[PDB]
């Protein structure tokens, strides 16, 4: 058939969703209502444009409005759909212009409204110099605050956040972090926390732990923060304490969510409703370690959902199988990559677990340069079942977390990883692989 | 027990072998008769040395003969064992020192004698300025050379000799590269061989292609090489022409040699003789693709080898599963992995074989820095069970190798390939990594 896609978000989700169904059934007719008035960019680079590295904003655009139309593909920017007449049964789309507002019809509704960063309910966050980093526009914002230092509080040692801090210092302004919980990066085991502790140290960044951020202090302009360890003094404060997804308007047309608040999926990003998909940060995935529905918004993540919503309107086979956990980011001279289940967690689910944590180096120990490259391992006591592992280095670079990730899909123990046969060679990792040092092997 | 265990060899699967064997039972009488006069270094380092990037040659000795007499392991170096009272029936070691020669008794023995270059039958190779790169002499005979350039020629486009191209280089001498086949690493698909030749150019080596190496030209000491296309003038001649196992020594004694030449081996590391074990480069594997045995004459299968010989000398449980092929190496700005088989065997093997070869980044397109990475996938027609792959990289790091290394492992599709759940951020990979995008996916 002919028929008329909407997608609803045309962030990297959406995005995805519509270029690969117009790609792989040019009869289709696409369109994508985007509210930011930006569309198709890498959120992931901010950091990389507010530190200064990358030049101008425009560089994170992967596809532009007019490139779009070129392939067949109507974008319109700021445009919100506000209601859907779901079934209900079609109309449905109502959105809003610049002026106007309006009806369209949809044969397949792809849903990719994405998320919006959660806020902790502290008095004083609706003043001037605090911030929040999810969007282009947040990238503008705080790009104009910058050269005008002075004093940065990032609330949240997360990945937005262990990334700003890195941003913020290159950019000149001092940077202290405040985290409430007891390491950063408290999501997972201590071991990677500590080393992140460490270089943030190292570089400049102070580190607060256990902080109980009780206000933000001005007459509507900041210059403080409030905690219960005593005052931090700032004139710009990053807010980066978690997502939420955004999934108002699809409950609003009876669209189920899932146990973890996102929407519900199956291998087909179809939605309970006939029509209806969903894709990206707004949408669940099967975890293959835990086996249940799982939230895991990663930019990666997001285009394999697009792609398959897409392809499966356009009428090609497709599905999505899940998500392990992989993921990967740098702070400073780390490179921390995490994949499954931490040992905190794997206990939380009930598993016999044990940890292993070894630090070897990247390369010869001879070779001129080699760094040092750490891996955890997180298995099961009996079976010796993998269920995840971390790996931090300096490298760009290892990275060998994908190994794991690997193992993780089929079931895979400690034992397969074992057997592997790995890449030797001077310059790239000592003649007994980290990951195989790590396994059962060394404690 | 309480028995002797006696090593013929000592550099990578001998020094394993001794070391795991006297870590794992103390009991054991553990002696090893290296006939270099060093022992346990990283031959894979030379050419670093020669470089000049490491300072010294003694950087690449891992443990010392006086270390692993600490250890309680006796090695002595220049000793050849001569002759073995097999089988037969022990006495059996004769070997020889500085002045004298003398007997040996074993219980256990591990054959460790590792490989030397296979020269091609050249007029004019015995002369004064024609080398080979195997050993520490061999360093030390080229270190004392190369100062005092100026014009060298190597036979032999592999790695040896890709890499001492480089090495040469960066000493300043001008380097003409001979092959006799028609790219450059030709016993890889020829994308690689190309991507080699651009940047082998690119730092001023001239690479010939096949060409007829004729002889050698000089009153015993070398000035030229004629060849069918021409004659290179050079005062310096590496010949990288491979290798062959030495299976000598093992052969008097009566242990089965295997079909590749190497000597046969079972996941134990045993020979067809009770008590008499072969590791390192002198041993053949098991290909678990081929599903036969193979010769891989790699450091990291020499150490596992070993490992395994020891271990299961000293009443330990262990078995060795095998390899799959894979290999790094690192030829001026280009990081160059494969594993598994290439389209060219594959089809050899039989196999309704094809190749795919794409070619992306190393990070995200907008992230300041990020190189190019090409990966290939070589997989079987219906099943589309993967069969063998490369990346090349500029990347300390990629080496996503080990990834379909993991795949070949079991059996492995690309299918497989396209389910896992891989690390994404912009520093370090595009949002779809290129080991995905050349799965099934793109041409
Ligand atoms: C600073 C930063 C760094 C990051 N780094 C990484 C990284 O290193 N690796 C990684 O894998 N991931 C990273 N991410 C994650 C990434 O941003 C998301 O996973 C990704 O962009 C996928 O989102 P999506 O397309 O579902 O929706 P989003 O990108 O959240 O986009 C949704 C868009 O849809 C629009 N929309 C919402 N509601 C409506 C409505 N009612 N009508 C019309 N339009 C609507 C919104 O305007 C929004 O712009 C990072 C994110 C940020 C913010
Ligand atoms: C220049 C170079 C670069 C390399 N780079 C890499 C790389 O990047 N990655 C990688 O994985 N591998 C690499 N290798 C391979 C590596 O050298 C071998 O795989 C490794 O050293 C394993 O060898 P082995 O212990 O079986 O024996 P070998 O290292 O060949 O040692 C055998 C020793 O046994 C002694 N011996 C032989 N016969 C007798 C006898 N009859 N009596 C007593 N002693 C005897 C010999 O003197 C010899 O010194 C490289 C090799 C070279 C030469
Ligand atoms: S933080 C989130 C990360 N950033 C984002 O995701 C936001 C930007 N990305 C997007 O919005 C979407 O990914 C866009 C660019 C809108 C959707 O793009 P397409 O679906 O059109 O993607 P491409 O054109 O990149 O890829 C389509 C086909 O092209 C093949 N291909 C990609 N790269 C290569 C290389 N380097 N060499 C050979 N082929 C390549 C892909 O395999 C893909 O294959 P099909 O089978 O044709 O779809
Ligand atoms: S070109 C060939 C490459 N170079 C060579 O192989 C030549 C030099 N190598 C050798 O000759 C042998 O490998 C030697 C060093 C003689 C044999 O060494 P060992 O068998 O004694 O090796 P190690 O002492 O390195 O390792 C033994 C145990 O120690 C554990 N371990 C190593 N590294 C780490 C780190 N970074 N963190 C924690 N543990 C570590 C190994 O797991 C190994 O464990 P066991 O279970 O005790 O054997
Ligand atoms: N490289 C990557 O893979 C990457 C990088 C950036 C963003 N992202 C995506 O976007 C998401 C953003 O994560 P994030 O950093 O915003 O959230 P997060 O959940 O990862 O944060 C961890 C939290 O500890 C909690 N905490 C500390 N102080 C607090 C306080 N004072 N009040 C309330 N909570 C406090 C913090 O709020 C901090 O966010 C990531 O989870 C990821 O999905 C991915
Ligand atoms: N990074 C690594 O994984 C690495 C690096 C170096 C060495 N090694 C180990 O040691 C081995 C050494 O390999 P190599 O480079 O000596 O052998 P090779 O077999 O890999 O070499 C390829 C051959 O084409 C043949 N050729 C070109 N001109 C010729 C001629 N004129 N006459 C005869 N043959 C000619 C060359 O001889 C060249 O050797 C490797 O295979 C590997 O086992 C590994």
């Amino acid at each position: 058939m002919g028929k008329r896609m909407v997608v609803v978000g045309g962030v990297a989700g959406g995005a995805s969703a519509a270029a690969k169904a117009k790609r792989e059934n040019p009869e289709l007719e696409v369109v994508v209502y985007e509210k930011s008035g930006w569309v198709s960019y890498g959120a992931c680079g901010l950091p990389y444009v507010l530190s200064g590295e990358i030049p101008r904003l425009e560089r994170l655009v992967a596809r532009t409005p007019e490139e779009f139309r070129k392939q067949g593909v109507l974008v319109h920017t700021r445009h919100e759909v506000v209601d859907v007449d779901y079934e209900l049964r079609t109309l449905t789309v109502h959105d809003h212009a610049e002026g106007r507002t309006f009806q369209d019809r949809f044969d397949h509704l792809v849903l990719a409204t994405g998320a919006r960063p959660s806020l902790p309910p502290i008095p004083g966050t609706e003043q001037e110099g605090v911030y929040t980093l999810r969007t282009m526009e947040d990238g503008e914002r705080l790009l104009k605050a910058l050269p005008q230092a002075r004093r940065a509080a990032i609330l949240g040692a997360g990945y937005i956040g262990l990334e700003a801090a890195e941003a913020f210092r290159k950019r000149g302004l001092q940077v202290t972090l405040l985290e409430a919980k007891d390491r950063p990066l408290p999501h997972w085991d201590p071991e990677v926390g500590a080393l992140l502790k460490e270089e943030l140290e190292r570089h400049g960044v102070e580190v607060w732990t256990g902080v109980k951020v009780e206000a933000f202090r001005g007459m509507g302009r900041v210059e403080a923060v409030e905690t219960s360890e005593g005052v931090v003094p700032a004139d710009l404060v990053l807010l980066a304490t978690g997502i939420r997804p955004n999934t108002e308007l699809a409950q609003a047309m009876g669209v189920a969510l899932g146990p973890t608040g996102a929407i519900a999926t199956d291998e087909r990003m179809r939605t309970n409703l006939e029509g209806v998909y969903a894709a990206g940060d707004v949408a669940e995935s099967f975890h293959r370690v835990l086996k249940r529905p799982y939230w895991l918004p990663l930019g990666d993540v997001a285009n394999k959902h697009g792609r398959t919503a897409g392809s499966v309107i356009a009428g090609r086979e497709a599905r999505f199988l899940g998500v392990v956990g992989t993921a990967i980011f740098k702070a400073f001279d780390l490179a921390v990559a995490t994949t499954g289940l931490s040992l905190e967690g794997a206990l939380k689910e009930g598993f016999w677990a044990k940890k292993v944590f070894i630090q070897s180096r990247d390369g010869a120990h001879y070779y001129p340069g080699s760094g040092p490259l750490w891996v955890e391992l997180v298995y099961e006591e009996g079976t010796g079942r993998l269920l995840g592992g971390a790996v931090v280095a300096r490298g760009h670079g290892a990275l060998r977390i994908d190994v794991l990730a690997a193992l993780l899909h089929r079931e895979g123990s400690v034992e397969d990883l074992l057997a592997l046969d790995l890449a030797y060679a001077p310059p790239f990792s000592p003649v007994w692989d980290p990951l195989l040092i790590a396994a059962q092997q060394a404690r």
